[PDB]
């Protein structure tokens, strides 16, 4: 019933269940350690506090967190920082950090190290501290009350989803099926977009395939630079995607709203979006729709991918076919109707760093779905002293027309277009993790039937686990929650 | 293995159960409100943290709180605290306090109040608010988090008590079957005393059934003026009470260690009052206590007492009476020498003795250094009135000599009113006892900081009386030393 942007009953709507309200969904859950206590995001925080009961575990963390930080830590400071670790983790009178650790390679780290702090030396020892920890420290987890704990929180996590869990907004834009308006969650207070496609029209068109494609491409994908999706739901007239809210405009928008980009600036997007389509060629996801129209920025300046109805799977060791996609950027292969797999990406890459630069199309201006097509195949994108050498040179080799030799395709994908000198200055891992301020911050823009019946119930599937759970940590609802043990302590 | 008095190894100590490992534990306990979330202390503090999470449940507990509170406030800000009460927890434009309030019962509640703030006013709503308690939040709690936590510190408490579980000290005393000394528990740093009973002793005097006697009625016992039993346990030679550790000596050393034998009124009432509140606890559980006098009488640091050897104390039990010729020559009441049935009156009679004593610096019928024989001491006090001085106030007599009445049925807590009759006495006039009752009062004495430092029969015997850890004094001892608030806590810690 309706009136930091959290409702005045916002601690009722997430009041927890009963403890055995959670059992058939204790039975129902697969036991996977990688899941329950690294990636789900609230998973990952009660395990840890579990850890913190028990030294030997609580080191492990430490130790986690040390590495984590050190392959973040820029290249001036990283040997030192791996100094202090190895003093602190490997010491030949301190306690072994997991049983029967290889001493051997202890040795091989000490060293390894001590002549080149590359990012990789602890690598060995993560993954045999969590192997560790996936063993027994889980099963104990697993039968703490902690675990009770976030049972109690995947009870919440797995509720009905309606029009009633949030507030709407102004309308943002339209598309194809319905509006874009701004949302926010009534009992977190946070913001997203919200997307609706009309169950009307889409009937009508019969995009169901299409628009069941989306979301779950959306929700598998788990990305800082593709926009996520939250929240799946319908309404009588309608079926919703909750996304990240993205409200600094897009790229068409900024490149000409002058046309074009200090290199400087260009060169972070473009860096972005690469780690883009390597979060997204991980997950064997083919984007096709690269344009700047399709890259949102954030209020602090950091991009993401945005729509991605062109987007598809491709499955281990085959290729697909399809002329999909926007005319200018459309790739060789694929105007010819050829098959491929990731190379349309990194080809629509290039010709987003060359509009970026040039302020203009590499191969449209308009000029007819024909000519634009032969060029494209044909003849070689002209540069001018818009660009320095590097620019041209990474562009070139992204607008390669052979798919074969074109960077981010000839054997080591995304790290072959990471590695060009081009970006020379960007630290990638630190750029991951969100940690390098972009070079623009944009305007602070204000806010104020039986087959349908079952298409509907596959695509109305509710929160999505990771977004949902990181959403609870970002507003504090976690923390203000899940404490226990404070509140009733101090006495009469 | 061995090396705020905590072992470095505490927190290993008292590491949480896996839940499974609580699921026989849930089953096997009784499902009482009363005792799961008042009684047992944690139990009581889970819950209210339970509570906590929802508005109506810690109105009902902030109102309890508020009532408690009202219930030791001093004379004059009574009638204010309680308006205060009413104002935020009974108004006419408030939340009910709980479902179904009768409403003219509010009513009786606001005006009563406003003609005499007497410390019952709220013991309706108070009744009828743990009875809402009782039923669904209850359930809900049961069903919470909350209880699997206090089913991992019940297991604890239920661990295996062995001579591991303490550190030893130098000796306290010697016991009729083997010494006293004190101990300390190594997971909490709490110290207490522990009496210890060489096997030998006892399967040689046969003196089991009175072992266990004392063992048992300590355990039942639960006051803040009796010595407390807080684990039995069995040595390879012998069985151990682990006890509130009393240190400031005992009434009968402070009595005499003058030169000139007494305390002032004030004093002597003082102790009075406690023992009274000891008797008045005792009898409540239907056990005769039988061996009051001033050596049984222990004081702790802070100079407030307990009753202390229980070994003569007896279970009365319901309408019956019980008999038997027994306690210390002196201190026995008439119907005891004659050898008649009683129930509790022999306590009221040594409680005459004991404050005649304190006064006097002498007992009534026997003396300090030379001693008459047990017939005369007999016949003075089935026969002759106590004599008085003028060392005794009009109504320091009054009390003692209503007291030392000799035929039980007149005697002052035993006219049919009990603990209540020796309470209302006027030389009691200037104490309150909801606030003795509670320890808020200061006593007049604090003693001298005195130093610490450094077979199938039987074995069934052993068994029955070896039962480990006592739940309401393990559970304090948890709260006390602030293990339950370190250890309870959740959430903080990798977060
Ligand atoms: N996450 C978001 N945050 C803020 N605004 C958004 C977001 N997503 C979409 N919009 C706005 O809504 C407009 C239309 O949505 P968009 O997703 O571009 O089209 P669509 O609905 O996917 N169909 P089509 O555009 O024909 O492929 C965009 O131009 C944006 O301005
Ligand atoms: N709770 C306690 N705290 C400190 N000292 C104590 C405590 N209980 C007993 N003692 C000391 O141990 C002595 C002997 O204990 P006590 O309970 O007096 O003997 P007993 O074995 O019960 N036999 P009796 O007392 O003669 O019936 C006491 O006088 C005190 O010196
Ligand atoms: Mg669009
Ligand atoms: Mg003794």
């Amino acid at each position: 019933k309706a009136r930091k942007g959290k409702s005045k009953k916002w601690r009722q709507m997430l009041q927890f269940p009963h403890i055995s309200q959670c059992e058939e969904l204790r039975l129902s859950l697969e036991r996977d350690y990688h899941s329950l206590c690294e990636r789900n995001p609230i998973g990952r925080l009660l395990f840890r506090e579990f850890c913190a009961t028990r030294p030997e575990l609580s080191r492990c963390v430490a130790f986690l967190d040390g590495v984590a930080e050190y392959e973040v830590t820029p290249d001036d400071k990283r040997k030192a920082c791996g100094r202090n670790l190895t003093q602190n983790f490997l010491s030949h009178t301190g306690p072994d950090l997991i049983p029967e650790v290889p001493r051997q390679l202890v040795t091989n780290c000490t060293q390894r190290l001590e002549q080149g702090p590359c990012k990789d030396l602890f690598q060995e020892l993560t993954r045999l501290t969590h192997e560790y920890l996936s063993v027994a420290p889980f099963a104990d987890y697993l039968d703490s009350i902690y675990f009770n704990r976030f049972l109690q929180w995947k009870w919440l996590e797995r509720q009905p989803v309606t029009k009633n869990t949030f507030r709407q907004y102004r309308v943002l834009g339209k598309g194809g099926f319905g509006e874009v308006c701004a949302c926010q969650v009534r009992a977190t207070g946070k913001m997203y977009a919200c997307k609706k496609l009309e169950k009307k029209r889409i009937k009508k068109r019969k995009g169901e395939a299409m628009a069941l494609n989306e979301k779950q491409i959306l929700e598998k994908v788990n990305s800082r630079f593709v926009v996520s999706l939250a929240y799946a739901y319908e309404t009588k007239d309608a079926l919703c995607l909750v996304l990240t809210l993205m409200n600094g405009g897009d790229l068409k928008f900024h490149i000409y709203h002058m046309a074009g980009f200090p290199e400087a600036r260009a060169v972070f997007y473009a860096a972005e979006i690469c780690c883009g389509l390597e979060d997204l060629h991980r997950e064997r996801i083919v984007y096709r729709d690269l344009k700047p129209e399709n890259i949102l920025l954030d209020d602090h300046g950091h991009i993401r991918i945005s729509d991605l109805g062109l987007a598809v799977h491709v499955p281990e060791g085959q290729t697909i076919k399809g002329r999909v996609g926007t005319v200018g950027y459309m790739a060789p292969e694929v105007v010819k109707n050829e098959r491929y797999t990731f190379s349309p990406d990194w080809w629509a890459l290039g010709c987003l760093l060359y509009e970026m630069i040039a302020g203009q199309s590499p191969f449209q201006q308009k000029i007819k779905r024909e000519e634009v097509e032969r060029l494209v195949k044909e003849v070689p994108e002209e540069y001018s002293e818009r660009f320095s050498p590097q620019a041209r040179s990474l562009c070139s080799q992204l607008l390669c027309k052979d798919p074969a030799e074109r960077l981010g395709c000839r054997g080591g994908s995304a790290r072959e277009v990471k590695e060009h000198p081009l970006f020379k200055k960007l630290n990638f891992k630190r750029l991951g993790a969100g940690m390098l301020e972009p070079p623009f911050k944009p305007d602070p823009q204000a806010i104020y039937e039986p087959t349908d019946q079952d298409f509907y119930q596959k695509f109305a599937t509710g929160s999505v686990p990771i977004p949902w759970q990181n959403e609870m940590v970002e507003t504090e609802c976690f923390q203000e929650l899940n404490v226990f043990g404070l509140d009733g302590s101090v006495p009469p």
